[PDB]
Formats: structure tokens, sequence, C-alpha cells
């Protein structure tokens, strides 16, 4: 069931967090923040820009130091201390989901469900690896002893975007944190509520100061100034291709920081005449429309066999009727707006320009309702591969079906894309199943499904939908530093 | 293409090979080696006994002694000497093939093919992890460095069949020796000369003396003096439950020394009825009649659904009836002996028990020939689960087929054993095979195949199967003993 | 600071737990359970045998069915049980603490502040290991697609003696658990109130039932039913040698099921002359006097260079001769009694064996007080390495001090020891550090400490101490079952 | 002993390898190529531009492609192929260490006993990695199978500097291949010889065509086409700083490939009062002067405690005075030149700042001889940390030593830069070795030794002296890409 905060939610926490104390702005700027929903301001926030993520490196790197209680302290409290964070996260899962969707435009019912609930897994999965990061003794030749430690890095600046606040936040410090590295975050302008509460909770929880700063504020001031500073060791974002190469061409200008990117896709679905027809046409449909289609991993060219492709359109159609839009906090509404007025008239323009270049329209198509960034449910059939519908991220709710009979041919359609973050195919045989999955170039591959995501499964990009993997055993490599110690001895024994 | 040696094989190595030198028995008695497909004496080989144990064994602590060639050298070197070993079998491919095919009743087709091969590419896999047996270093609580040693165990006693007398000898030194132990080997009885020869070349590449030891002999007396050994750190045995169940008491009795054991099966196949049927009647023919049934993963069991039973039952026939016996040297001969008359009256007994409680005999159901252990392949039908073909490693060239249409039943029908090394699934759909081989209790589980063993996968039994496992990255953690070493520190830092 | 129990200890779970219920013996027999402080009976506990055994084994495999609970949730929640019962067992850390205390004669001291809190801190580091067990995928030859399951083993019967009863069985079931397995727990026969108290909290967090069950009752009795039951899987036991070797006979002779043993030992401590003498002398006093002697990686045999030697063992007496005798919950008691009257007789036998031996008696040397089974601190200076207190591990606080001058001479002295769990090394030279702890033919070595045990760290013994390792990542690997599934595909590709 | 080459040297190789063919530039032009011990021209070599690494990349990208023969082999050939490669080079071990010599101004006797050989070893480790790349198996929530791929990333760009052309050639390409990638290498145009005598033995060993091209050619033209390419996957290089930032922007800039550096230091050595003086002064000296300064783990500032600090400098100006100058090849040479013009101004521009600002000048400080790149060894005393001597890499044969008196105040001075790539301690204190070797910002921290590099262990930069690792096990992760694969299933089992 689906329990609701029973009095008005109340915003409190609005500043810098530095050292586990709130600080207003240097300039004393404030920036306002708005429900997308009702296109009406909640608050002002302190606007974090150059000078004060400079204050937040320093405090970061102080907490860093030889010697420090967050480098002294056991690899098992640090796993603590995020478990800890996790227990107050869920007892907050109210009031966060109910910010979060207030702010954000998100179902209540997924924020509270879906996002919380993949908040608090994903902290306890990584309070869980803290002090099993461990290193290597090595049988190197000659005379010596050698062992490797995985340091952690040093000062992590991770830019968060707008469509998963509470999620990203905690993907970007909860590998961070268990390695043992601290933290710079810049949350999206349109969204950076949640995560203030969240710093409010780490202060809570006993982090030690500066081991978590969070500066709210603008892409082109505060996160600008974190690509490029001096002494930040590493930077992650998420968000767009075009800030990805912004950020690492800021990197390689500066300091030679290591950066790890996760850049969205156009991700394809492939589904074989053999499959499971309503089980594809299900996992399709939501794969696409997650979220408003705000989502990394929208499923945005589904490829259906010829055989099956008119019941397959159809069916998709019939399920992309039947949303209701409106506010996402009222109970029953099954979709929300789109996050502001940018992403909304991306939306607008690119689904005009499926129209225009001759994709058939078999549902929505357009704006609705009076106030809010709301766009209908989209579908086109008969598109192509040269479409821009068909070439584009549109991060909307637009659902694009193809058809294909041969299989060589699609697996190089779905291939021909710079994207690459993920896929899905759709069928019964095992073998199709296996060598297909093995031909995408996609990051992660989902079989007779889409959209499963876990703390267990590292996740990220192929080609130009970023670098480097998150979560899992094998996305903590990344916030992780390796010393080899070498020493002479007088005679080694295996 | 399969080329042959152009001379008479002329044996030359019978002597107990210990500090890299040929020794006569200390009672000097002989034992003789007999060709199973003529019963005719090759040569006689020095008879080691539990005196000659105990100087195999002191060679072996004395090669293992801290500061010694085998303890000081790189792993890499370790690694090196591994692969011209291989290099030097490869040399000698044709020699071993047609020894081990002459003295082990084994088709040298398949001696020369696939024996000869695994023996190569098993020793050239063992060499690569050599240098990479790497232990860890720990971020336990408190001020202190801790770090582990994967050390060798130390001196390994390996105890070896009679069925696969060269790969079961580099699958059991191979990881010993890559982890830097020193072996022990007894091979069996009825085929100690491919090892011998294989000692030669031990010596030839260089191996530090004493590090591989081989003392041919019988199993209660060499054998028992190996399990029985208060100096021996690890024994490693394949062949019958009972022996294996002798070892596990001998060691317990004597030095707690480690014991792993891989002891047959009573391996089975489920074929559902959308199994390709051609591909699962050939797998599951080849998995019960290779090597005249005298394998450990022997596909003797085989549950066919009702639907295609009776066609799959007629197609094995016809693919049993196509067989030519002879002696394994000649070439198109396609089925040789059994290996000794133990294991010839051991498969007739079965045979007529299959007859009398009710099997169905398809074809064959005796012995063949006026020499050699020979017995024509058989195949029985309409095999119920409380009859001794059912349930008892046969090791003959004896095929069981048996109808389901329960799958439920049809599991628990499979698991109902105490053997458990290997089963079979075949289907075409992809639930089917991943949720039947989560839940067959089975080491190696092939769908849609069988009987593909490789060097990079781990391989041992379920149950009375064995405890342990061999090859692959997994099974080297057997021949490694684990060192912890805490060093009390000032100050630790992440 | 030190918190205590407000009101009396009131006993309250006496009864076999099965299924999560509370039984009957099935005989109706009760045995008495006693405090070794004042040899008073606390109470009556059901004494399991044989036939309770039985029902605990189908409990057990009955909740490792597949498709039960325990199989089909996800890891991550089978961590979330184990961090539940490590918060309840932090929740009844005043009432735990007592009972050991006040059951195993124990320190209320270290009951509270080093078993409670090792109890907790292992359980939590359990569960974090839970979703990241994880098998291969593996570039096998041929045209396959190969990975691997490290499934949960099956039923482990889990034995567990009386000097650690908490922290034995944490040891056990944390690992067990996390892997996915089901318990059949034999507590000793002197202490199974804990552990039956922890039960109570099993049931409170959640476990399905069947996933723990506990058995009270002796040895000879419900702990050879154990050994030798045909459907338990594997055997993990901590206690005498003795009992060791029957637990592994009566497994080979029943059903060849895994057994892992640790046994105890007769640690060396080599002191070299530059070793910062007051730090060395601390350690090793602890080393060999924490818990009144019983403790498996007992400091028994100190060689230190004769340079220091009378300088070492004058400190080692003064440090000894400052203990406080008596019951072991009243605070300022510095040793409280031996468990019970077989393990005071051998300690006063061996004590009395060092005297006629020609031992230097340097204090203690006989019993005390007129109840409990109390013992002296007894300090033996001059000993030898033939001598019975030499060789054979005492349980009792009795130390051991040798001289030596020749390193060499000494480590061979170290390792001439059928043991083998445990060393300590003394030195400020970095190469005699890590040589020496790479000769040391033992399980844990510590290097300017002693005693130091944690969560993250293997530990096991080399030798006839015991076989296998309990904790850190290889910890693991001992309560898992490795299954490789090779699947046959048309073509693979890296 | 040193053997050497029994005939004139003669160069063969000298065109662009693409597909395993000789080919022409696109532009028909050539550059020479010099020997910088006379400043004599040795051959031309076809100049590789943007059109030719366009004619490679394709070729590379063929070869990639799923159903390639690269793709579908067994892993365990691809190691066979890199061994053999290895016996290959192995066999031209005089030619190329002759060429080598002869091309880069390096002494022949470190080229065929020191280069050549790890040429050798490293290619033999690589190969044993092959088919020990392995994904895992995840416990996932949810009813999922999910299992992750280490696939190759693709198209590998690889740009190669001067002073190590074999050695460098084969940390780039060994773990590469190994991996399953395909590669364009770019050599640097001083040194593009000898690698292309390595092509002809990679046709020789039977990689199949387009798995290695290797571009001769310059940095602004072949370089940066790599960089910018839209078809790369991956760009690695070794060389300056300032290069390392144009690849990361262009990388940036073009198609976001990944991107991993090493890009030099000014490495620290801090030896304190109570180290081995005389195999601190020995390694210290070899660790700044080897290969005429030209290495990236250059020792090149050496801070001594004060109470030694004369001792040291004087024993360091003895060893530096000891040197013979002159062409390579001929025995008993033990200093040869600086590769070209534009190195060996840098270094005596260095040496005057060093002058003008104030060092004192122990011995050297100029050029010598006739012809040749030459310098003389150089030490400098008393540098402080602002002179460019101490800021700035030199990679010329430069010493600087320092005093200094308080630990505290070297390690911060040893960490005040924005290098990072290696570090010594030189101490007999267990304690100050591990907590200097965790508290400095290096990635490899030798103790008591200096410049030990071997293929086991992972090697590159902490901070602006790169990203990322190469060689050991953790190098291996840079070279592939982690795809994961999420499985519908109706019900898992653990
Ligand atoms: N890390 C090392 O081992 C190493 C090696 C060589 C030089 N260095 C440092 O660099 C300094 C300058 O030496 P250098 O000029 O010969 O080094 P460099 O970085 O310019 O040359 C190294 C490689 O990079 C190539 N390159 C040059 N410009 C390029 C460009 N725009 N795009 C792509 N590739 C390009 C070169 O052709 C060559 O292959 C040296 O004094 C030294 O301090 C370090
Ligand atoms: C034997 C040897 N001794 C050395 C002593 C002092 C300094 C450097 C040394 C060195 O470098 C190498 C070498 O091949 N490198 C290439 C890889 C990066 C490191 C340099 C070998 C080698
Ligand atoms: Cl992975
Ligand atoms: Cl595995
Ligand atoms: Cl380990
Ligand atoms: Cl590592
Ligand atoms: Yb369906
Ligand atoms: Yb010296």
């Amino acid at each position: 069931d689906l329990p609701v905060l029973l009095t008005d939610l109340k915003i409190q926490y609005t500043k810098i967090f530095i050292n586990n104390e709130w600080h207003d702005s240097v300039s004393g700027k404030k920036f306002p923040v708005f429900n997308p929903a009702t296109e009406e301001e909640l608050c002002q926030v302190e606007e974090g820009d150059k000078e004060d993520v400079d204050k937040a490196v320093k405090a970061a790197r102080q907490a860093f130091q030889i010697g420090s209680p967050w480098r002294t302290m056991d690899a098992s409290e640090r796993g603590r201390l995020l478990y800890k964070l996790a227990d107050l996260i869920e007892r907050d899962r109210l009031l966060l989901a109910t910010m979060e969707s207030m702010n954000g435009g998100k179902l209540y019912s997924n924020a509270y469900l879906n996002d919380l609930a993949g908040c608090i897994k994903t902290l306890r999965y990584c309070a869980g690896w803290a002090d099993k990061i461990q290193g290597r003794t090595i049988p190197i030749d000659g005379n010596f002893f050698t062992y490797t430690r995985h340091e952690p890095i040093g000062v992590c600046g991770q830019i968060i975007p707008w469509n998963f606040p509470l999620v990203m936040l905690i993907w970007k410090i909860g590998p961070a944190l268990s390695c043992g590295n601290t933290v710079v975050v810049k949350p999206a302008e349109q969204t950076p509520l949640t995560a203030l509460h969240v710093a409010s909770l780490i202060k809570e929880a006993g982090f030690p100061p500066g081991v978590v700063n969070i500066v709210p504020g603008y892409g082109p001031t505060a996160g600008a100034a974190i690509s490029s500073h001096m002494d930040i060791d590493k930077v992650a974002f998420t968000g767009s291709t075009e800030v990805g190469k912004l950020i690492k061409e800021a990197a390689g200008k500066s300091n030679l920081k290591r950066v790890t990117l996760e850049l969205g896709g156009k991700s394809p679905c492939i589904v074989l005449a053999d499959a499971d027809l309503d089980n594809a046409v299900e996992f399709a449909h939501h794969g696409v429309f997650y979220h408003q289609g705000q989502c990394c991993i929208a499923a945005s060219r589904i490829f259906v066999e010829e055989s099956i492709y008119d019941e397959f359109v159809r069916r998709s159609v019939e399920r992309a009727k039947k949303y209701i839009l409106g506010n996402p906090l009222t109970p029953g509404v099954t979709q929300g707006p789109q996050i502001d007025k940018e992403q909304y008239d991306k939306i607008l323009d690119l689904i005009e320009s499926g129209k225009k270049e001759g994709a058939k329209l078999e549902c929505g198509g357009g704006p609705w309702g009076n106030k809010g960034y709301f766009v209908q449910p989209t579908v086109f059939s008969n598109v192509t591969d040269e479409m821009r519908i068909a070439k584009e991220e549109i991060f909307g709710p637009v659902q694009q079906i193809m058809k294909f009979k041969s299989l060589d041919d699609v697996i190089k359609r779905a291939n021909n894309t710079f994207y690459g973050l993920s896929a899905g195919v759709f069928t019964k045989d095992i073998d199709k199943a296996i060598t297909i999955s093995s031909a995408l170039q996609a990051g992660t591959v989902w079989v007779n499904c889409y959209g499963v995501v876990s703390a267990q499964c590292p996740f990220g990009g192929f080609k130009m939908s970023g670098n480097g993997r998150e979560l899992g055993e094998y996305g903590f490599h990344e916030y992780t530093e390796v010393k080899t110690v070498t020493v002479k001895i007088s005679q080694k024994n295996s």
C-alpha cells in the first residue's frame, strides 16, 4: 500500500552545506525553485558559484588529509555510517518522497515505492562493501614483497541531473563514501531540495565534517567550477552529452582529473516473432514512458519483426491511451509534467519533426492542460532510421516503433548510433537471446524484460553514452586509486 | 588429420621417479602391465610400496623447504617450467598417444586428438596462473596492516585412476605445481607407463629435483601409504566411492591432511519435448558411450518426455548399432576394450541385472571377441528408478533410457541419487534451461550439449560424487593455504 | 564504560529450537547446566539426541528446498535478516553478556566489551557479503556460454565449543546464512544458554522456519548424530583434535559430507633482541592468559632471544602476579574459573608435569579458592621442547618461556609441532618481520602484536590445527558449492 | 653474459603496417630516422598521417566485427598467439636489442638484458591472462538471471614515446590483445624501427589481419588523428603532460573515447637516518640516472635526513663520477646520448637554471663530445623546493639532493607537486615504512629499493602523472568494457 504525509510539506533546508554547517552564498544571491506541475515557486535557495565550490573543496580536502577522522576510522565504521544514513532516509521516506514529487514533477507512487526504495537499498548495498574493498599481494619477479592498496582517490566532484535527484545523489555518494573519498555534490538547479534534506541527515548520522559538501547552483557557474578545479581529483557526471564533453574538456585543461560520465542514450529493443507478445509490449511501453520519458535508458527505438509488427503497434497504442495526467501528488494520476520549459520545448519540437518527416502519429502529439509542462503520451509508428525521433534522445513520453524482417540488418540498425547505454531483446529462443545480447553494443542488455536496475549490477554506457560503470562490484573500482608498494627483502618464498 | 607413430613403440621408463632419478623398488619387486585389448603383458614396472612412498615424501618435503629452489624461484618461472613441459608433451604427442592407447585400451583417435590435446591445453592454462595467484590486503578494524599470502600447501599426494591416465596426471600436477606445491603421484596399477614417460620430461624441462615424484604400484599398498602418511599435507583422488571413503578415513586417523575427491556419478539428462531431438540423441549417446563408458560424467540416466520417448529410443539404438570393435590402434575401430577383468565382470553382471529386473534390451547385452575385455554396446529402454542399472555406476557401454511426463517429478528423480557429478538439459526454452539447471544437484550442468570440459571451467561433484573443484580459477584455491599476517602500526589510513 | 544488567538474570529459553518452535526432547530427558564459578546448577535444558537431530535436519532440508522462501528471497534480504539479528543482539547485549559470563565463567568485562561486540560486528560483516557472493562468466574453449553459480551447499551441521559460545555461534551461522545455507547447530553441553536466547532472536528477526535449528545436548550423542548423518551436506567444528578426527572419520564413513575443522594449537612467539620489549611482554602475556588460557590461539610457547631473555621473564612474572581471581560478574575481578572439572584436572596435571620434568616455576602452580574451577596464573621458565607443557595444548593460565640464540634454529623449533593455528613475531627489523612470518607454518602470524582477530580476516589452521578458513572474503568459499553451467551456442564472440 | 649480433644490422621494415601488409604513405612522403649517438640518418620511413590512420582504423574496425576470426577464436588461442609472439621476439632478441640501441640511443647492455627481457616476460604474462578474463554472475534483486561480460572495448589507439620504444609497445599491445581488442599503434617519430620489426613478427605468428596496425609518423599529424578519430573507442598514451592534455581534450571534443595517460613525474625519495646508507645511495643513483635520466619514474628529488645528508651527497657524487660516455653499442660504455635536440636543449637549459638559482653543482653541468646529444652526468646539492630543477621533470642525467629534519615536513614536501608517478622510502623501521608509503601520493612506492617494475604489478600515476593502471591484474580492467545482461526468469533460487 501507499502511505502519505499527513501534514503539509514545509521546506527547511535551503542553504549551502559545507563542513556540516549551513552557509549563505558568498555572493548573497539566491535562486528560485519551482514546482513543474504548477509552474509556481516553492522557495529560494542559496546560489552557489565558484567561490562557494572553492570553500567546499577546501573542506573536502581537509577531511581527506592523512590522520583525519575519515581517513583513520575503520572501513567498517564508514559502512556503519552509510547504513545509519539509509536508516534515516527510511525514517524520512514520506517527507522525502513528497518533496521529490513536488520539486521534480515525479509521480508520488513511484517516488515513494521506487526512488526511495532504490535510495535505501543502494545505500545499504554500498555500506556492505566498505570493509570489503581489498588490494592484492603479488608474486612479483625478484626478491621483493609487493602489495597494493586500493586507496580512496580523494576529493570527488559529483554533478547530478534533475530526473532522479535522490537516486542519483545516492548512486554518487554511496560508492564514493564507501571507498573513503570526500565529495562536493552539485545537484541540478531545478531540484536541489531533497539533496539538502539528505545533507541534514548526513550531519545527524555523524559523518565527519567536510566528508559530504553540497553546493546548489547552476551548471555553467558551480558545475564548471567543479570540472575545472585544480584540487578536485575526480568528477562524476550524469546528464547531457553536450555538458559531458564540456566537463571532459575542462578536466583535460585544468588538472587531468579522472572523469566518469553517463550521458543518456537511444536504447533499442528487438522483438522477435517468437516473443511473448504481451510481455514485450508491456515492458517496452514502460521502458519508454517511465517518469514521463525522462530516463536515460528510455526504450526509444522498438524494432518489431514484421509478422507481429501490426499487432505490437495496436497493443502499444491501446496501452498508451490509458493514462491520467495531472498533479503527481494526487492518487490515481499516472503521468506528471516534464521538468521545465527547456525539456518541454525540446519534446514538442521533436514531436513536430516526427510529423513533418512522415512518421505515423498513432496517438497524442501535442501539449496538455493550462498549467504545468505536460505532454500527451505520443506513439509514432512506421519510423525510419533517418528521422530525428529515431536519432535524437527525446526525454519525453514519445514512443518509436519500427519494423524489420532481417535479423542481421536489425542488429546493425540497433547498433547504428553513437549512443550505447542499454538495449532489450525479446525472444523465447536460447541461442538468439545469448547471441543477440552479445552482439549489441550496449552497457546493459535486458532479455524478455526492460529497465531492471539493481544495486548489485554495474551500470553504464558503451560509446558516447558515457565511460565507466556505477554500482555493483565493478563500479567501486572507479572510486579507488591503486598504489603498488614493493619492498626489498633478503629472500622471498612462495 | 590423424598422424601415427612410424616405428614400433619401445617402452623405456619402468622405474620409480624420486629426486629426478630412477629408482628400483626397495623390495626389488616388480609388477606386470598388460594391454587390455590383447590380455598380453607389455612390460614389468618397479612396484612401489610404503618404503618407496616414504622416500618420495622425504624428497618432496625437502624440495618444499623454505629457501629451496622451488620455494624461492619466481612464480613466473614456475609457469615457464609448466609451459616447457607442455611443449615437451606436444613434442612426444605421437609416442604418448600410442602408449596411452596400448596401455589403457583407449581409441588412438581419441588419445591423440582429445586426451593429448587436453593435457597440453590444461598445462598451458595452469602455467598462466602461476604468477597470478594473489592474496589480499584487508581493511581490518584497528591500527593494523593486514595482508594474506596464498601459499602452497606443501607435499600433495595424488592418486590417479586408469581411465584417463595422462589427463588426470596433468589435472593433478598442473594446478599443484602452478601454486608451488610438491607432489607424490601414484598412478593406477593398470596404467603407470605414460606417467613415467612424463616424469622423464619433467626432468628434461628442468624442474628442481623432488618437485614431482612418481611411485607406481598398487592401491592398498602405495595408495594407502599416501592417505595415511604423517607428512603429506594434502591428498587428491579420483576413482571409486569406496576408496574415496577409505582415503578420507585414513586421512582423519593420521594427520588430518586436506582431502579432495572426485568419485564418479550417475549423471542424468532431461530431454524436454521441445528439444532439438537429433542434437539431444547425439550428445546423450556420446555422453554415455565415450571411452567405452569409462567416464565419470557418463550420461547413464536419460529421461525423455513421453511425446518424443519412442523416437528418442529408436534413434539412440540406430546410433549404438554402428560401432566397430577391435584393437584401439587400428584406424576405423570405434570401440576398444574395457580396462581389465574386474571392470569387465562388473559390467556384465550389471547388464544381467538389467535383463532380470525387467529392462527392455534394445541391442547388445553380452561380451565380444576371443581376446580382450570387450563388451557389446548395450541399450536398455523402459528402465525404472529402482533397477540396479538405474542406481549403480556401470562404467561400461550401457545406456539407460527412461520416460517422464511431469517435469516436477523428473527433476526429483534426477536428483534422487547420492551422486551429483554432472547433468544435461535439452530444451529450446530459455526459462526452462535456467530454472532446471539451477534445480539440478550436479557440479556441471550442460544445456543442449554434454561432456564439454575445458581447463577454464571448475569441475567437481555435489554430494557423494566428491568434494572440492579442479581447474578453472576456483580449482586453484584447493592447492593453496591462506596465511593472514597482521602488523601493528602507529596509525592506519584508508 | 561498562554498563550492567539492573535486574536479576532470568533464564527462559531451555528447549530445542526447530522450525522456529520450542520442542521438548523426543526422549523427555533434560540435562543440567552449571555455573563454573560456583559449581551450582543454573537450570535444566532439553537433551537432544539422534532423534532430535533427525527432526532438525528434516526441517533444515525442507527450508532449503528449491522454491522455498529461503531459496527464493533476494540475497539482499538474507543480508537484511542478518543485520536485523545483529540489531537484536545489540539490544539484548546486557542480557547476553551476563548470561555468557554466568554460564561460561567468562569475565563480564570481556563478555560485554569483546565477545558481544565481536558477535555484532561479525554478523554485520556477514550481512554485507550476502548479495556480493558472485560466480563467473568464463571464456571456455569452443562455441559455448559458460557461467558458474556459487550456490549454498545445503544443510550445514555446526558443532560449537564452550570457550566462546556466542562468538563461535555467530562465526558459524553468519557466513552459512549469508551464503544461503540452512544450519543445525549443536552448542557445547556446558554452554547452551546464550545460543538458545539467540534462537529466540532469530525467530523475532523473521528468518523463515527451519533456516536455523539449535539442538542442545552432548557430543557422543547429538554431535555424533550430526557427523554421521546421511542428509547433512557439511559439518563445521571447533574443539579438540580428538573429536575433529572422530568427525572426519564419521563423515568419511557416512555420506562424504564436506568437513572443516579448527582444532586449537600450540602457538609460538619469537621475540628478537631488537623488539620493543614492553610491547612484546604485554602482548605475549595477554596472548597466553586471555579467557583463563581457554583460547585456541593461546601464545603457549614464547621464544625470547638470550640477550633479553631474563628481562622478559621477570617482566612477564611481574605482570602475571597482578590478577584478582573470583566471580567473573564482580567488577574488578580479572580472572575467572576454568569451564569444568575435565579442563581443570587437565590443567593441574600438565602443571605438575612441568614441575616434574624440570621447568622453573616462577609463580602460581596450584588451584585456588574453595568453590569454582580456579587455577592460579602460572609461569614456567627454562622450558625445553620435549616437555609436556611445551608439546600439549594446556587450555589453562599457564605460560611457557624459552630462550634461543640461533634464529634459524628457533624457526625450526617454532615449526616443530603438528599444530599450526597462529604465531607471533616481535622485531623492529622490516626484513626479519617479512621473512620470519613467511617461514612460520601458521594460519595467522601477528607482527608486534598478538590475538588481533577481526571479521575481515580469514582465520584457520595449518597442519593439525584444522582445515579451511573462517571469515573474511576467503572464508565464504567454504559455505558455497560451485556449479558450472555450459550452454551450447551457434557462435561465441569475445 | 652479453651476446652480440655477429653481422651488420640491416634495416628492412620501413612501411606502414595495415591488415598484415606493408603500405606506402597515402601522401608518398617519407621521413628520416636518426641515430642519436652520431646524429646520422639511419633510413627513411613512410610518414603516416590522417589518411593512413583512417585506413588503419577501418582495418582494426573490420577485424573487431562480430563473427570475425579475432572475435570468435578461443581466448586461449589469443593467448597462444601472444606466447608465440614472445617466442619470436626472443628469437630476434639480438637483432631487436641492436636496433633499439642504435635508433634509441640506449645502452646495448640494458637493451639486451632489460628491455628485451621485459618485452618477453610482459608478453608471456599477458598471454596467460587471455582465457582468465572473466565476468560475474550476480544475485540481483527480483526474479532475474544477471551475468556480466567483460568484453573487449574495440579499436584502441595507442601512442608510444621514444624512451622505451619496445617495452612501451608491448605494455600497450600485450593487455589490449589479451583482452581481445584491436589496435592502431603510433610509435614515436624518433623510434619507429623496432615497432615495425615487431609488426613483421605479428604477421609471422599468425595474428588475423587488422588486429595490429602500426602507423609511423608525427604527433600533431598521425597522433592527433588518433585522439580525435570518431571510430576509435579508446586511446592510451605515454609521454608529456602537455600532449596528454591535448589528447584528453581532442577525445572530449570528438567521440568521448576512453583515455588513459601516463605522463612522467617528479618522483621523490625519502632517506631516513636509519637507512642502509650504501643501499639507499645506489638505488637513488640508478633511479635518477637510468637510461640517461629519460625515465618516467626518475628519482629526481632525493630528500635525505640531515644527520646523514653530507655523507649521502659525497657518496652519490663518487658514484656519478664513474661513467664512460660514448656509443651505446660499444662494450664498457655506461652512458649514451639523449634522444634528440629538443630533449638535449631542455636538459641544458634546466641545468643552467639550477646554477643561476643557487644550487650547488657537485659535478658535471655541461655537454660532452663532438657528436651526439651527450650530457655530462650532473649532481646538484642544496636544492630547494622552489627551484626549476626541483619542480620540472628534466628527463636528463641530473640528480637533485635535498636535506630535511622534520619527517612531517618532508612528506608534505614530497607530496607538494602536481606529479605523482612513484616514490621511494629508505628506512629500517617497520612502522615508518608502512606509514610513509601510505602517506605518499604516488602510484608505486618502493621501500629500500627503486625502479622495480614487473609485469605482475599495476603501474600508473596519481594526480597529473596520469590516470588508469597498466599491467598486473588491475591493468586489464582498462582494456575491457563491462556489459550487464539481465534475463527475466519465472523464479530464481540462490
Ligand atoms: N611518461 C614518459 O615516459 C615520457 C616519455 C617521453 C617524454 N616525456 C616528457 O615529455 C617531454 C617532451 O618530450 P616529447 O616532446 O618527445 O614528448 P611527446 O609527448 O610530445 O611525444 C610522445 C608521443 O606523443 C606524440 N605526440 C606528439 N604530439 C602529439 C599530439 N598533438 N597529439 C597526439 N600525439 C602527439 C608523439 O609523436 C610521440 O609519439 C619530455 O622531456 C618528458 O619530460 C615523458
Ligand atoms: C631494470 C630497471 N632498473 C631501473 C632502475 C632505476 C630506474 C628504472 C629502472 C628500470 O626501468 C625499467 C623500465 O623498463 N621502465 C619502463 C616502464 C616504466 C619504468 C621504466 C627497467 C628498469
Ligand atoms: Cl562485473
Ligand atoms: Cl567460479
Ligand atoms: Cl585472502
Ligand atoms: Cl591490485
Ligand atoms: Yb504473456
Ligand atoms: Yb648496505
